[PDB]
């Protein structure tokens, strides 16, 4: 039922998910001048050398690449985190035009898209249990700007024609998520939520300062996907982003000066 349209979009979500108006919702505007440099923050540890991608799926809200999270193969640790977080999946949010699409904003600037690498804390054993905990998930967010192509994204965009509509999926092995990362691991961090229903307040957000560049042709392939199932009226999967939510009683910390 929920989606991104006029009648079922983000302003409606609180009716099914009342935490939508809670105290630690995501995304937020990152006011770069108000973020506090915290010299006690550690460098982020991203260990993706043994990542095993499995499948790529159109879920009717975005597309996602799912990983084998049954062992510690692709993990996030360090930064603001305590313990080890396993990579479950990545997905994107994007716009109908290049001036919107990101969920987080930086001094009110919207990027063309935002990549989310979703990880869960191994202390809770499974993602279902982790979503019920205030430190259950760590999501690494990366902004996409339009310019030069990202070579490491191309394997992903080339299979999107095979998952056009909601419910389609395909085998998607040997995809290396290291090829989606920018040079710097400088980050902002704050406590927040899932940006899609159920909007659970379980996420340590880690948002990279450095965007990656993708080409117009790459982002145009995102915009050919459909929210609808095959046999329903065609509704392009664009503008699948939640807008910035109130910061309330939170401080955004920066790993860098
Ligand atoms: N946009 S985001 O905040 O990166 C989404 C983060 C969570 C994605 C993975 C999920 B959410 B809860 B638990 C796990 B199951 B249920 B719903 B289902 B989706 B998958
Ligand atoms: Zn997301």
């Amino acid at each position: 039922h929920w989606g991104y349209g006029k009648h079922n979009g983000p302003e409606h979500w609180h009716k099914d998910f009342p935490i939508a108006k809670g105290e630690r919702q995501s995304p937020v505007d990152i006011d770069t001048h108000t973020a506090k440099y915290d010299p006690s923050l550690k460098p982020l540890s991203v260990s993706y050398d043994q990542a095993t991608s499995l499948r790529i799926l159109n879920n009717g809200h975005s597309f996602q690449v799912t990983f084998d999270d049954s062992q510690d193969k692709a993990v996030l640790k360090g930064g603001p985190l305590d313990g080890t977080y396993r990579l479950l999946q990545f997905h994107f949010h994007w716009g109908s035009l290049d001036g919107q699409g990101s969920e987080h904003t930086v001094d009110k600037k919207k990027y063309a898209a935002e990549l989310h690498l979703v990880h869960w804390n191994t202390k809770y054993g499974d993602v279902g249990k982790a979503v019920q905990q205030p430190d259950g998930l760590a999501v690494l967010g990366i902004f996409l700007k339009v310019g030069s192509a990202k070579p490491g994204l191309q394997k992903v965009v080339d299979v999107l024609d095979s998952i056009k509509t909601e419910g389609k999926s395909a085998d998607f092995t040997n995809f290396d998520p290291r090829g989606l990362l920018p040079e710097s691991l400088d980050y902002w961090t704050y406590p927040g939520s899932l940006t899609t229903p159920p909007l659970a307040e379980c996420v340590t957000w880690i948002v990279l300062k450095e965007p990656i560049s993708v080409s117009s042709e790459q982002v145009l392939k995102f915009r050919k996907l459909n929210f609808n199932g095959e046999g329903e009226p065609e509704e392009l999967m664009v503008d699948n982003w939640r807008p910035a939510q109130p910061l309330k009683n939170r401080q955004i910390k920066a790993s860098f000066k």
